[PDB]
DNA sequence: CTGTGCTCA
């Protein structure tokens, strides 16, 4: 598990834009996108706002802070919510969660913007 | 594969 953590870091460390997270707020509550998805990323709210699954909630945000260009993954960890699964997760781990969430949605946007 | 998630085949 934890070597799959490290060959995925290591690729979307590479790929980020190398800005801290306060930069990934600062730059999109400044525009003006869907107040759904601002809601989440100004940290106002999270999935309880549009009572959507707690791992799609999370799913679309990640998504969409990578066609920013965003993906180092200490981000994604840093703006995680915490009334998520990764909270406690009584029959799993936060590093399962999430090196399997990052390694779907990090396939995903890769092969968008592949050339 | 794992709890499942998209947008787009
Ligand atoms: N619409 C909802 N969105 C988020 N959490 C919900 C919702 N309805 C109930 N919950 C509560 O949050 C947890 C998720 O319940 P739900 O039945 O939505 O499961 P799920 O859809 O399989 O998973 P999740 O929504 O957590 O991704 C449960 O503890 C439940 O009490
Ligand atoms: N029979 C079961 N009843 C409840 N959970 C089960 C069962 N079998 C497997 N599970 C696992 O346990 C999870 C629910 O407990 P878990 O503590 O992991 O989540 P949570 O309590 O909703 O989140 P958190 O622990 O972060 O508050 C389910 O999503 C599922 O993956
Ligand atoms: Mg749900
Ligand atoms: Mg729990």
């Amino acid at each position: 598990t934890v070597v799959e953590f490290e060959e995925l870091r290591k690729e979307l460390v590479k790929r980020d834009s190398g800005k801290p997270v306060e930069k990934i707020k600062e730059e999109i509550c400044t525009k003006s996108p869907p107040k759904l998805i601002k809601e989440i990323i100004c940290e106002n709210k999270t999935y309880a706002d549009v009572n959507i699954d707690r791992s799609r909630g999370d799913w679309h945000v990640i998504l969409y802070l990578m066609k920013h260009g965003v993906t180092d993954p200490d981000k994604i960890l840093e703006l995680l919510p915490r009334d998520s699964k990764a909270k406690e997760n009584e029959k799993w781990n936060t590093q399962k969660y999430f090196v399997i969430t990052l390694s779907k949605a990090w396939s995903v946007v890769k092969k968008y913007l592949e050339a």
